[PDB]
């Protein structure tokens, strides 16, 4: 239905690789994900991990991409958020129900 990307982050405490499935957009070499965690009030751990260890790896089907993750800028959110919402409308609910602003993470070559 919606394909997932596998995001590997380095544990910001343990240093161990952690892998999580996420929905994604691809734009010009970038992989974009949202740290929505089903509308939970706290950011997911993988987001905390990539804040401490920006080098991540993303696997989409066969491709294994070595990327550097960062938060979307305001202008990027305005471009990507509607695309994410179009793809998976629940994102908009999750954003409504959560106090924190749901991070949009841009992973770049
Ligand atoms: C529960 C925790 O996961 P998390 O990193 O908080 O991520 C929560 C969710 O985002 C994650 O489960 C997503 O995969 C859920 N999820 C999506 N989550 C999203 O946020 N966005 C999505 O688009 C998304 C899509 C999706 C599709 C299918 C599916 O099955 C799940 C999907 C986890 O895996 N904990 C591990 C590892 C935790 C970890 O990374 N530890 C760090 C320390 C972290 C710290 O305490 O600071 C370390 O090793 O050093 C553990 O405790 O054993």
């Amino acid at each position: 239905k919606i394909p997932v990307a596998l995001l590997t982050t380095t544990g910001r405490k343990t240093g161990q690789p952690r892998v999580n499935p996420l929905y994604f957009l691809r734009d010009g070499g970038r992989v974009i994900v949202a740290a929505s965690k089903g509308g939970a009030e706290k950011n997911p751990m993988w987001y905390l991990n990539l804040k401490a260890n920006p080098k991540v790896q993303v696997q989409i089907k066969k491709e294994v991409l070595d990327l550097t993750a960062r938060d979307a800028t305001d202008e990027e959110r305005a471009e990507y958020w509607p695309q994410l919402v179009t793809m998976y409308p629940s994102y908009q609910d999750y954003q409504s129900w959560t106090d924190r602003t749901i991070p949009i993470v841009v992973c770049e070559p």
